[PDB]
Parts: C-alpha cells; sequence; structure tokens
C-alpha cells in the first residue's frame, strides 16, 4: 500500500538475495497495483540464478497483461487479452503459482492454467533500458512474503534504486 511513480526516463527497483538465501520456491505469489498510459511495458521481472534466463516476466503487451514462467526448460504463457489496463487508471494483478499450476488474475478477470501430465536471484520492478521504458506508477508489489515496495520505502539494504523515482 505503498506507490512508487516512474519518471521519463523510466525507474528500477531491484530486490537481491544474499548469494546465500536463494529461495528454491514449489510455489509463487506475485500480486502488483499500478497504472500506466503505454500499451507496451515490462512490470515484474524475476530472475534465475546467474545464465538460466527469466523465472517470472510480467508485461504489459497489446494493452493487456501476460505472464511467463518456466518450468525447467520450457517456458509457460499465460495471457487476460480481455482486460484493457492502458488506460491510466488503477489495476490490480495476482500471478499465482503452484508446481506447474498457475492462475492469473486481472482485476475481476481470472484465468486458470494446468498443466499437461529453480532458485530465485533478484526482483526488477520496471525497466530503464527496454525503451520505451515503464513510465507511470506502481502500488504495493508482493512477492513471496516480500513487499519490495515498502522495502524500499525503509532503505532495505537488499533493495537498489536506479532510475527516476518519487514515493507518493
Amino acid at each position: 500500500a505503498t506507490t512508487y511513480i516512474f519518471g521519463k526516463g523510466g525507474a528500477l527497483i531491484t530486490y537481491t538475495w544474499p548469494p546465500n538465501d536463494r529461495p528454491s520456491t514449489r510455489m509463487d505469489r506475485l500480486a502488483v497495483g499500478f497504472s500506466t498510459h503505454q500499451r507496451s511495458a515490462v512490470l515484474v521481472r524475476v530472475d534465475s540464478a546467474s545464465g538460466l534466463g527469466d523465472y517470472l516476466q510480467l508485461h504489459i503487451d497489446q494493452g493487456t497483461v501476460g505472464v511467463i514462467f518456466n518450468v525447467g526448460t520450457d517456458d509457460i504463457t499465460i495471457d487476460e487479452p480481455n482486460a484493457i489496463v492502458s488506460d491510466g487508471k488503477y489495476h490490480v494483478v495476482r500471478f499465482t503459482r503452484s508446481g506447474g499450476n498457475a492462475t492469473l488474475q486481472v482485476d475481476s478477470w481470472p484465468v486458470n492454467e494446468r498443466y499437461p501430465a529453480n532458485s530465485q536471484a533478484a526482483i526488477k520492478i520496471g525497466g530503464r533500458d527496454q525503451g520505451r521504458p515503464f513510465q507511470g506508477q506502481v502500488s504495493g508489489l508482493y512477492y513471496n512474503g516480500l513487499k519490495v515496495l515498502a522495502l524500499a520505502a525503509e532503505s532495505d539494504p537488499n533493495v537498489r534504486t536506479e532510475g527516476h523515482l518519487r514515493l507518493v
């Protein structure tokens, strides 16, 4: 329930687990609040051990939200192509992984992805080097117990700050 505004140039909020507490999880929850006017941006990126690719991606594409996450080799996508999100108004996204199974809630639209038959390293919010970079405001981010936005506000050493930010 803390809000950061990402200005012109795009900002970045990195939470970095110490190289000794890298959580290898059976289940993940991401839940973000935000608003933006652009139809193409990246919100939350979660990195895996060095050189394994992205563990979790949350991006706005075509004005709708979508998550990519990997089950070892393959990366699984979940699209919510019904909720328009690039209006500038408030929107709450809730990704819920459980093994291969997964759920995606955007505002009032839920999607359920069900499976057929990896240690985390960092969480980045926004991105300053994918021109056009993210612009707008993110609010009350939550990942596996970590309220990363709050942890910034209280200057947690694990949280590195880059870009054009403002606590509102």
